[PDB]
């Protein structure tokens, strides 16, 4: 029993930290076989920041502009490159412990673990969910670019979020490991902010389903609801409007507990409008949305709590 | 910015995560220099449980009753005793990856990260307090027991908590490493129950200096109040008393946001008596318990946000 923000073990992902430093400026970086991935903007000053090209920037480097210090060791760089936000750089040696990986760009609601890292030495694990702004409610001091997001399937490292910035409310955005941001966001000092966000439906609902499985009905009752009900009650309280794909993904969650999908969304709804009453669910007296169908399967047991 | 339940990276300790099997039964040992450490009552069986005696139940053992499994390779046992309520078992290969370690015996209120394992894999990893009831809120299945807690201070892990049992109310209790409870639990199947519990005081009080380092002020109030009209207000709210030595442990964080100690007991207690309403604190709508003095100076800026 018990429910927790549970982040994926982080051995595989310490062994490919290190630290990157251009001039005077340092931050960490992603050592996988013989590259290291980190965000471009190692290569700006202070100034630069306000309106760099990164195109002018970058010719003006060479090779040996760049240090990488893996652990105790120094890694000759012998290439560099930019893909999009991010710097490759080449380097003299292969990572003896490049695990099993791959780099994915995951979408708004989708869960990650998180490997706060400081001068390339990991620091922290948490677990964050990308929020529909496209940004995430990360803790991160400066120094922590270059910080990385990895999901972990079997012995495969799944790699989805390097980290650039922290937006003035205090929230943070990043790109994919192809140097996509994730959101409209840029690397450059501007007054850009994150666009207003909402709370993630689907989640919600998994997390009701994990009350269930875990032995807690309080909270049900036996009404239904269409599709198109639930999200005008939705559109009240800043819900994601609930799709038929939604519904659909809720299908093994919903056969384990023998709770209809729309009938938890009655549940959800009722909850909506009334509160809930001065009790907790799993814990909480708040609605979670920072758990997705596949966190509650990965964590919940597989047979109810009847 | 930002602030979460923040664990200390695996790694170290998912190098030292085995497997072990008596007969029918299999849990996880952790494997460090020569020794195997894991619950003794590996050797049970379900019907031994209810009434286990573990030195007439071991002596019926022999080196070749128990079988290792380090991910792929099995260890052979040379040798084994009890310690407590462990089994250490002496094997023939001392582990690689043996971290610098130390084995400590945490105190309630006390944090620490838990790795959860099954069949020797890690599986994940949160953070938990030592409730003052000595259980902790994790997250377990069956199959779990041989997990371990840790806090990592520079490149020594201290290692703090074995798992063995859950309890009725699905929260979860266990050993240090030298095989002693916490608690007045014991590692057989009968009625036992955890104690009432209380809130960590002193920890709401860190988690209340965070909130103002990181930037926001508006619990607080122009009173004073003196440890023992605090702690008349502690025991209504079924709060932890004060006392003085928890006053000096807080110096530091008073120190570096100017909020005397006893101002933010009377910040504290003017919302133990009034409520929150409905505002948050770090994106809480509760008070929080499980970050201690530690971990906020371990998480948050140097700086305050003036
Ligand atoms: C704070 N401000 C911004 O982070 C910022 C804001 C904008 Br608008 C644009 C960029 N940009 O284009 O990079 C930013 N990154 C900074 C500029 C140069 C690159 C790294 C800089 N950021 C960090 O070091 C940092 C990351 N995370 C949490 C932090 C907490 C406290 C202090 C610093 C950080
Ligand atoms: C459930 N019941 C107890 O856990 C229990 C209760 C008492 Br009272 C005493 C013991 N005791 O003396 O060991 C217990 N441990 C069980 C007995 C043999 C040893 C391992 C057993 N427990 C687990 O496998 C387990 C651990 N964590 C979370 C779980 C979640 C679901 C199912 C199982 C677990």
């Amino acid at each position: 029993s018990g429910f927790r923000k549970m982040a994926f073990p982080s051995g595989k992902v310490e062994g490919c930290m290190v630290q990157v430093t251009c001039g005077t400026t340092t931050l960490n970086g992603l050592w996988l076989d013989d590259t290291v991935y980190c965000p471009r903007h190692v290569i700006c000053t202070a100034e630069d920041m306000l309106n760099p090209n990164y195109e002018d920037l970058l010719i003006r480097k060479s090779n040996h502009s760049f240090l990488v210090q893996a652990g105790n060791v120094q890694l000759r760089v012998i290439g560099h490159s930019m893909q999009n936000c991010l710097l490759r750089l080449k380097v003299d040696t292969s990572n003896p412990k490049t695990p099993k990986y791959k780099f994915v760009r995951i979408q708004p609601g989708q869960t990650f673990s998180v490997l706060a890292c400081y001068n390339g030495s990991p620091s922290g694990v948490y677990q964050c969910a990308m929020r529909p702004n496209h940004t995430i409610k990360g803790s991160f001091l400066n120094g922590s670019c270059g910080s990385v997001g990895f999901n972990i399937d079997y012995d495969c490292v799944s790699f989805c979020y390097m980290h650039h910035m922290e937006l003035p409310t205090g929230v943070h955005a990043g790109t994919d490991l192809e140097g996509k941001f994730y959101g409209p966001f840029v690397d450059r000092q501007t007054a850009q902010a994150a666009g207003t966000d909402t709370t993630i439906t689907l989640n919600v609902l998994a997390w009701l389903y994990a009350a269930v499985i875990n032995g807690d009905r309080w909270f049900l009752n036996r009404f239904t609801t269409t599709l198109n009900d639930f999200n005008l009650v939705a559109m009240k309280y800043n819900y994601e409007p609930l799709t038929q794909d939604h519904v659909d993904i809720l299908g093994p969650l919903s056969a384990q507990t023998g709770i209809a999908v729309l009938d938890m969304c009655a549940a959800l709804k009722e909850l909506l409008q009334n509160g809930m009453n001065g009790r907790t669910i799993l814990g909480s007296t708040i609605l979670e949305d920072e758990f997705t169908p596949f966190d509650v399967v990965r964590q919940c047991s597989g047979v109810t709590f009847q």
